[PDB]
């Protein structure tokens, strides 16, 4: 089993990598055969190449990312509440999802699902 | 598809029924083939009898439950952050999970998962 300390560390790294625009740092969190379903209900990207391209695209504009509550971490999974903030053509948006990671025995994320809908997207 | 509004309203009803100690009210939100997995990593309870038992056990102590952020809801799924507090023999415990619901086409919950570990529990 993964430790809750390791899984919580991974969540914090993930948030810091997004704030820094650190693409390699984000990708290095995932297993080679991971999948990302973001948002939930959308079609999953799987494998390093699709996931790296997903994140490269998610970084086109500067992001401000905050963890907004403690991480929940048990068995081999973690879930966390956060906000992502960005501005485009002078319009500020704040998206507030809850994401879920499942981790493999080597402590990499094999699965991320990002749960948020239109209700969870707000103005500056 | 379920509307986010209907899922959101169900999360609220769930929370209100736990506060009221209203067992029938909680169990009326689930499909008769629903599963509950709580804690995540434990063995999923399946079907109306096991679901009603899980809840009747939870309700042996009065619970104070409150959502602590907006509900996230999309496709046929919702996730929510909250606290549940209870007290037994002057010892008070506060737990802060993140739960996840999936809903069927009738608008009933077909799966709940409560994600939290020891680090999300505070007893004193
Ligand atoms: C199960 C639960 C989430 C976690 C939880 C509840 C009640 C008592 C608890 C006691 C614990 O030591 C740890 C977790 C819980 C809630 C009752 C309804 C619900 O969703």
């Amino acid at each position: 089993m993964n430790t809750p300390e390791h899984m919580t560390a991974v969540v914090q790294r993930y948030v810091a990598a997004l704030n820094a625009g650190d693409l390699d740092g984000i990708v290095a969190l995932f297993a080679d055969d991971a999948t990302v379903e973001d948002p939930v209900g959308s079609e999953p990207r799987s494998g390093t190449a699709a996931i790296r391209e997903f994140y490269a695209n998610s970084l086109k504009l500067p992001l401000a990312v905050e963890l907004t509550q403690e991480v929940r971490a048990v068995a081999n999974e973690a879930a966390f509440a956060f906000t992502v903030s960005f501005e485009y053509q002078g319009r500020k948006t704040v998206v507030a999802p809850i994401n879920h990671f499942r981790f493999n025995g080597a402590g990499k994320v094999v699965s991320m699902r990002a749960l948020f809908g239109e209700k969870n997207i707000h103005a500056g």
